[PDB]
């Protein structure tokens, strides 16, 4: 793992706003892969925007490598910074 990623996790959660879905979706899938990996949970079903989008976005990366997902995750947090603050 690469702690800077977790640090990014704190930092992103500090964003004075909850970013737009796409940006959220990226952080979510990247964080979910970066930490969990092979999605093995269920499909929310009930909700779409917050249930399938964020599950789908992660299923779409089901077999990735932590560290990479971290770089992109963190780099996304950096991108967010510009738009939302951090
Ligand atoms: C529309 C579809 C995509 C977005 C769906 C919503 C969830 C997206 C998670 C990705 C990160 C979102 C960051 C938004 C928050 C900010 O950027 S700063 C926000 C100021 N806003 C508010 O106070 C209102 C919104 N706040 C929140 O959502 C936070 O209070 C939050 C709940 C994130 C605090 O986290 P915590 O209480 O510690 O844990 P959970 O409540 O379990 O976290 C919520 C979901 O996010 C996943 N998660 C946890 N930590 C991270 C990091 N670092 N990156 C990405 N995702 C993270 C949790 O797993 C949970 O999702 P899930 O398990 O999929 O249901």
């Amino acid at each position: 793992s690469q702690a800077e990623f977790d640090k990014a996790a704190e930092e992103v959660k500090h964003l004075k706003t909850k970013p737009a879905d796409e940006e959220m979706l990226f952080i979510y899938s990247h964080y979910k892969q970066a930490t969990v990996g092979d999605i093995n949970t269920e499909r929310p079903g009930m909700l779409d925007f917050k249930g399938k989008a964020k599950w789908d976005a992660w299923n779409e990366l089901k077999g990735t490598s932590k560290e990479d997902a971290m770089k992109a995750y963190i780099d996304k947090v950096e991108e967010l910074k510009k738009k939302y603050g951090i």
